[PDB]
């Protein structure tokens, strides 16, 4: 994918819950089908209605030209390192730790 800089367009608090995010990608277009809008909501990323263009929630930061094979989430982590959202699932404060041992 690319960054995409001056988009004209902007999100229309709306966007924190995947649903609302996936809702987004209604009218996502026929030549991206393969880049699921399950994943991309995931990551983050809201469908501003303009080309394949999608949107951070969190960070603004934006992707279109989505290719076959594009992750969005290492795609969201290699564009926009300093997203606040990335750094919250890279936390590892709120998560359920399961614990080997060997003693
Ligand atoms: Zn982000």
């Amino acid at each position: 994918s690319m960054r995409v800089k001056n988009l004209k367009s902007r999100l229309r608090m709306r966007y924190q819950e995947e649903e609302a995010r996936l809702a987004s990608f209604r009218n996502w277009p026929f030549y991206v089908q393969g880049i699921s809008p399950c994943v991309l909501s995931e990551a983050g990323f809201v469908f501003t209605g303009k080309q394949d263009t999608v949107q951070c929630f969190s960070c603004g930061g934006c992707l279109g030209n989505w290719e076959e094979g594009d992750d969005p989430w290492k795609e969201h982590a290699k564009w926009f390192p300093k997203c606040e959202f990335l750094r919250s699932k890279k936390s590892s404060e709120e998560i359920t730790q399961y614990i080997q041992s060997y003693k």
